[PDB]
């Protein structure tokens, strides 16, 4: 009987450090919704487990040359890691290398622009060149309109490939920051609750614009023919129909929001 | 090989009679969301299938004194079908006896009225008697207000389980033709999916009231066992993502919206 290794990412609100961290003990480190759930999972699932941040910060996507993973998809298929408990988009290549739990939270891709932007829909970016719009650089948004067989997905997909300098950020924060610095000449694209998170963060300057232009959610991973796969999956069904999980989602969404 | 016995409930706009249902035979006399999501899955995953009306009319529910599941959950249990593709809600008690693929589309319990009642919320409807208000018969949303500790839906519960006459329905058709003839005096907790589709449809008077109760989703089911499940699962994934499971809901619930 030993510790489940879980990989997650420091994305807000889902893992974060604690102001005390560099004083605290292993999950003790680490606070957010992802840190809650996964204390959830572990004991309505009868595990000990350690918390542990996604080495190279990714979510993960599959080099086209290599075929290697990186991120947490990565530290699950290569055996790094037991469980992935983060903000981890059900993707069909994914769910072919990976098990996933029913979804936990639902999302879709969004827009997020700089309040006063005139844009409305994917369809006003598509069709305007002012204002550019770009993803995170290896995650589930980019990989939407990479392998997208829809026109207006493709159109953008053709403009954010061959934009100069690149559309593309490393990390939610800085596609956060290029929205506030680019005077509402950036848009950017993202989950919609990571763009519904940062609504409610001072300085509330930015928004979500328009309908989502997908529907999915995230799930807890895990590698295939694990032993915890069933009885995460059926945790994740208790704790919403025990109304945990909207609970969990209002207290690290809207409880401490900043923006009224 | 063999051909796969779909279980499946006469539900609108899931699955529906054709206006020329009695010139047509075996599959052709369908339509609906879930006709053309039974097509798509076949197709993805290399299936031929019989359509099959669940026998009993009704979703599933396990009686607590047998232990005996009916609706189309018993069809799966009892090696009656193969495989139900309805608007079968994903729920602990059921993904213990069946598995689900990942949700193929999203829905909440909400509270349909005939337009004007004065009702806003399940607060106001557990707040009074003058309004009578129920639920369908074995499905997930009874069972949703049987086992919350909601205060709300708790007050709720104990008032609907007692209520004379009874406020539970058959069908969901039967619930919403309550509505319609009770000049006000019966509300109606339903899916929001129906709900929705019911708002839209002539004499467009009833509405959707209120915030959705829970957030959950709709599954394709299988008995635990079969080689069904994977491909199954992977095909609602594909069809998610190449945006068909959004293009038949727009297809059904907007497109064949009668309201304006
Ligand atoms: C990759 C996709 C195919 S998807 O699998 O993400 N669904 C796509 C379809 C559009 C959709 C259906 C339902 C949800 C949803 C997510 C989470 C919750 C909370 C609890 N979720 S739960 C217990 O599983 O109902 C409820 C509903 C999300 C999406
Ligand atoms: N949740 C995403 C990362 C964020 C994004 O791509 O926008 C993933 O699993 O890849
Ligand atoms: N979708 C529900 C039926 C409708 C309801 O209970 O409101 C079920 O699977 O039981
Ligand atoms: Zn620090
Ligand atoms: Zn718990
Ligand atoms: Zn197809």
């Amino acid at each position: 009987n030993k510790t489940v290794v879980v990989t997650t990412i420091l994305e807000s609100p889902y893992v974060m450090m604690k102001k005390n961290h560099e004083m605290l003990e292993g999950n003790e480190r680490y606070e957010g919704y992802c840190v809650d759930l996964a204390a959830e999972i572990a004991k309505h699932c009868g595990f000990k487990y350690k918390l542990t941040i996604v080495g190279d910060g990714k979510y993960g996507a599959r080099d086209a040359d290599t075929k290697i993973w990186n991120g947490m998809v990565g530290e699950l298929v290569y055996g790094k890691a037991d469980i992935a408990i983060a903000p981890l988009t059900i993707t069909l290549v994914r769910e072919e290398v990976i098990d996933f739990s029913k979804p936990f939270m639902s999302l879709g891709i969004s827009i997020m622009i700089k309040k006063g932007t005139p844009i409305e829909s994917a369809e006003d970016l598509s069709k305007q060149t002012e204002i550019a719009y770009g993803t995170l650089d290896s995650g589930s948004t980019k990989e939407f309109f990479r392998r997208s067989k829809i026109a207006v997905f493709d159109k953008m997909w053709t403009y954010m490939r061959s934009a100069e300098p690149s559309v593309f950020v490393r990390t939610t924060a800085e596609g956060v920051a290029r929205v506030r610095k680019s005077k509402g000449k950036y848009a950017y694209l993202l989950e919609s609750t990571m763009n519904e998170y940062i609504e409610q963060r001072k300085p509330c300057d930015t928004m979500k614009v328009g309908g989502n232009l997908d529907s999915k959610g995230y799930g807890i991973a895990t590698p295939k023919g694990s032993s915890l796969r069933n009885a995460v999956n059926l945790a994740v069904l208790k704790l919403n129909e025990q109304g945990l999980l909207d609970k969990l989602k209002n207290k690290w969404w809207y409880d401490k929001g900043e923006c009224g």
